[PDB]
């Protein structure tokens, strides 16, 4: 009756999951090996939620991607695919084998663009991406390499949501 | 759930060859993937020593659409095609997709595409296994037609003596 669903992207953060998914529940951090994190912009059209670039991997050897593991009902599938963008042809639905840090490796559902233009992510996405790796506890050194990606020179604003969690974070 | 279904799109169309590694696949139906574009490529920009040119690979792209065949197979199979297909390799990932059947019908498939590749074009014998497949499985023929028009490569050696044969007739 359930499925696990591994984010890297800004479900990472614990309050952004729950906007759309109030049910999702931790599960546990993990480790996606032999992937790399990249941004782009879908079919070359920046997001207009985040604008600048959104979260994407892609296999390479040699490189890690770390998230968060949700819990979610089966039932909001077709929720969470509508949430991605999946019929709008933004991103595909991919089944990832994860590695928990006792060394368990997780089965789950993720997604990723396959026809994007790379491009950095405004301020306010970072941010968002920084915050739930901090909050859920995802390795330190992980974190000072999202700490570290340069983003664009956007300074207007996101949905006041979202800009009210940067403001309590 | 004993089953799976399986979408195939490049060389796995041909039954003799989805046979070989996985001799209880069953054919299920042909069905179209919208909004998706057929490619080749190398893998990490190698080339497959097994097809010497291009191998299969699909991505987002609205307005185009992909033909193939849904194979069921036992769940009891899931690992191997995982490892047919280079998954821990890193060349392929594995994707679910929605496929509708000639008569309208939605499919939730189990796919496979490349996230790190070249373009590059497929050699002569893999083109034609892929033709003799989309033929053999009932592709609609202005499809057909589409595979038919794709250029190869300029390669004239030698492949495995088992897909040498298999084209011979």
């Amino acid at each position: 009756e359930s499925f696990l669903y591994f984010a890297y992207g800004s479900n990472l953060l614990t309050e952004r999951i729950h906007l759309r998914n109030p049910s999702a529940a931790f599960f546990c951090v993990a480790r996606l090996q032999d992937f790399k994190l990249d941004f782009g912009n879908s079919q070359g059209k920046t997001s207009q939620t985040w604008h600048g670039g959104i979260a994407t991997i892609f296999q390479s050897p040699g490189d890690e991607v770390w998230g968060v593991v949700w819990k979610m009902n089966k039932s909001n599938l077709n929720s969470l695919d509508e949430q991605e963008g999946v019929k709008s042809g933004m991103y595909v639905v991919i089944e990832v084998k994860v590695a928990t840090q006792e060394g368990k490796e997780i089965t789950c559902r993720s997604y990723l663009m396959t026809n994007y233009e790379s491009a950095p992510p405004s301020p306010q996405y970072k941010k968002i991406i920084c915050m739930g790796a901090k909050e859920n506890g995802l390795p330190l050194e992980y974190q000072e390499k999202l700490k570290a990606i340069e983003p664009n020179d956007y300074t207007g604003k996101v949905s006041e949501e979202i800009e009210d969690i940067i403001k309590k974070g």
